[PDB]
């Protein structure tokens, strides 16, 4: 058993955007735009919904870039996120309060202040690869395990 989720990165060659979450399942942290997929609605629409509904924007096109599992030691439930990035932004960042959101140069890049498994998965964008990664935690904080599969492109 699997929940879906989405998460968009806008990366453009000099910077990225992130949001920081204000309250909720990882609050404080810096984060792509993302959410839970709906029952009855495609996983590119669930992304785009998260995008517009967390951040304002809409974009053009949507690019699959890569999926990660991620398990919870001693609970059931996997989490299956589809990440994707774009460049085709329609309007400008708008602040809600799920997230608060900030461009960053890409040598800045606030790890410290993310998700840890972002350490090992975000420079893949970077790098020009495609990937599928699993993520064994142990609470929030903690990666016990991971495997990464990466292709270059
Ligand atoms: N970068 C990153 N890393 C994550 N690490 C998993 C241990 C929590 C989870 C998430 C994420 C993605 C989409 C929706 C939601 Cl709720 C989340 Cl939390 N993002």
């Amino acid at each position: 058993a699997s929940r879906l989720y989405t998460l968009v990165l806008v990366l453009q060659p000099q910077r990225v955007l992130l949001g920081m979450k204000k309250r909720g399942f990882g609050a404080g942290r810096w984060n792509g735009f993302g959410g839970k997929v709906q029952e009855g609605e495609t996983i590119e629409d669930g992304a785009r919904r998260e995008l517009q509904e967390e951040s304002g924007l809409t974009v053009d096109a949507l690019h699959k870039v890569g999926q990660i599992v991620f398990e919870f030691v001693g609970e059931p439930e996997l989490m299956d996120v589809h990440v994707f990035c774009t460049d085709s932004i329609q309007g400008t960042p708008v602040e809600s309060d799920e997230m608060r959101p900030c461009w960053f140069q890409l040598d800045q890049i606030p790890f410290k202040d993310m998700w840890p498994d972002d350490s090992y998965w975000f420079p893949l964008l970077l790098q020009k690869k495609k990937f599928h990664g699993y993520f064994k935690f142990q609470g929030q904080d903690t990666i016990l395990d991971y495997t990464l599969r990466e292709v270059d492109t």
